[PDB]
């Protein structure tokens, strides 16, 4: 469901939730990897999962979306962020977005931005030109 809402629920809560999905002894797991389980779960379950909150770019070329404080680098729970998908919509660091995610490849590691719900409080796209 939404990462900023799976945060929400407090590691009990989050172990409570993958119960309800069948993954049991999660009190040994960490708030990070039971919400990781929660969308593994959800998903395959077929329930949708998205992200949200204001991007971060890097010099690298791709960024990461999450709150809106910054502590120049990354976290574990926040989004990955493609330059295509900037690239694509015109976004900016400190934008504010929100979207459907969903899992690269075995490089994957943090989840990834797969489908554009919300940009600056503008469609994903415009006709004017400037």
């Amino acid at each position: 469901m939404n990462l900023t809402e799976l945060k929400n629920t407090p590691v009990s809560e989050l172990i409570t939730l993958g119960e309800n999905m069948g993954l049991e002894n999660l009190a040994r797991m960490r708030k990070q990897d039971i919400i990781f389980a929660i969308l593994k779960q959800h998903a395959k379950s077929g329930e949708d999962i998205f992200g949200d909150g204001v991007l971060e770019i890097l010099q690298d070329g791709f960024g990461f979306l999450r709150s809106a404080d910054s502590s120049y680098l990354a976290g574990p729970d926040d989004i990955y962020v493609s330059p295509s998908q900037i690239r694509r919509f015109n976004l900016r660091t400190g934008d504010t977005i929100s979207g459907k995610i969903r899992p690269p490849k075995e490089g994957e590691r943090y989840f990834a931005l797969l489908k554009v719900n919300e940009v600056n409080f503008d469609k994903p796209e415009n006709a004017r030109n400037k």
